[PDB]
């Protein structure tokens, strides 16, 4: 596709997000992937661009964590045709897992995956919506890899570059695609 | 399709949802449906079920809650070319929302839709995975009937007809269909 095209269908995408000003508190500026979902054209396209992206790349295992994660992480598994692997908050996963703790800003929190669905040889994608600080998928990679996957690659709809995330994930060999950024 | 093969579909997909005794407590059977996330056929079966038996209802908008509806309710709307709208747990859309509260075992809780996304006119179907005491449904319908939205269909993976989610969604003029159910 032209890069004419290709930009248009990528303004799009972007313009269908709306900026909600001092949201959670004052002088933060809050990207609200929301507005994209209930456009159509915009969500199925930020999952073909998803998808299209790792159409190569032999991913045999799509994880993404609770809640909105679950909103581009398993339509990107649908369309790769491979298994959606959710990586939850604790006491919701019925079956054996594995856990790891990361960072909030005012005390830690755990993620869990099921130990079952992820085994040696696996090749995973790992699918959010946004990348801010990384901490909850520097955590995500840490279970993946603990089970025996390999993971190289993490997406995003959106990248918020200042605040560190992709910087992060870089450091643990994680290449990031996001669709769109802002500063 | 021949009732034989649409019986070794739904089979297929039955079969694909883990059974776990005793969780949450003891004497409480439950139905796993990551198992089937994980599984491409049986998930990617599920969306075109659900999917196809609203093609011709006229739905403009899929709602579904979360965290696991997230997992049905967003590949549906994208299989029928229509806007996804979550319904959250209060606090997370940052948008003007309105509220509904439901019962818990221990206490209430309450969710939230955006006042934006739904509108007078639109015709709208509800997606979850599991129906049990109808709770969070009969809430959701609230909020959607609230900004004007005609809701009388709500999907479902499974169905605990015995915990009376059914029966109180019908009593509110919802016809609810259900993939599988279990006693
Ligand atoms: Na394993
Ligand atoms: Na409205």
């Amino acid at each position: 596709v032209s890069a004419s095209k290709t930009a248009q269908q990528l303004k799009y995408i972007k313009d269908s997000i709306k900026t909600i000003p001092d949201y959670p508190k004052a002088g933060i500026l809050f990207r609200d992937v929301t507005s994209l979902l209930e456009n159509p054209k915009a969500y199925s396209a930020s999952i073909e661009l998803l998808s299209e992206h790792y159409s190569e790349s032999g991913v045999t295992k799509v994880v993404g964590t609770e809640a909105r994660g679950f909103l581009f992480g398993a339509p990107v598994a649908l369309a790769l045709g491979v298994g959606f692997v959710p990586v939850r908050k604790p006491g919701k996963l019925p079956r054996e897992t594995i856990s790891e703790s990361y960072e909030l800003e005012y005390g830690t929190d755990t993620l869990e995956i099921h130990t079952d669905s992820i085994q040696p040889g696996d090749k995973v994608l790992v699918v959010d919506d946004l990348l801010a600080t990384g901490g909850t998928i520097e955590a995500t990679v840490k279970l993946i890899r603990r089970l025996g996957g390999e993971v190289v690659h993490a997406a995003f709809i959106i990248n918020l570059p200042e605040l560190g995330g992709e910087a992060r994930l870089t450091q643990q060999g994680i290449h990031c695609y996001s669709l769109v950024s802002f500063d």
